């Protein structure tokens, strides 16, 4: 049974790719999570809804596991303050925007983006 399962997941190989390759022709949303943090498997259905209602939006929507080794590295880059963090990564955009991660703007996140 694994943790945020409609989200793909990024490795540490793949975010530094991600936050380096630009002319993306698509947005990015990436939740910085960690499987023991009590929110994140609170906010992980509204994650998974997240996920289905933005699948072929053209929007990616993928997840970073943010502890351990890769903490300090997420701390330093990743704007990562304390779990989950949701990361935005516009098609054109100087820096990933960090947005709010609690249900209601989440919901206000996936309705927003549905009329484009």
């Amino acid at each position: 049974p694994e943790f945020m399962e409609n989200l793909v997941t990024l490795s540490r190989q793949g975010i530094e790719n991600l936050m380096k390759l630009e002319n993306r022709k698509e947005p990015w949303i990436v939740v910085l999570y960690a499987p023991w943090c009590p929110f994140c498997q609170a906010m992980e259905a509204s994650y998974d809804e997240l996920a289905d209602k933005l699948a072929g939006s053209g929007i990616k929507v993928a997840k970073f596991r943010a502890d351990g080794d890769q903490k300090e590295f997420a701390k330093q880059e990743l704007q990562l303050g304390s779990f989950p963090t949701i990361l935005v990564f516009p098609k054109n955009s100087s820096r990933p925007i960090k947005y709010p991660s609690e249900k209601r703007d989440v919901e206000s996140l996936t309705s927003f983006l549905l009329e484009h």
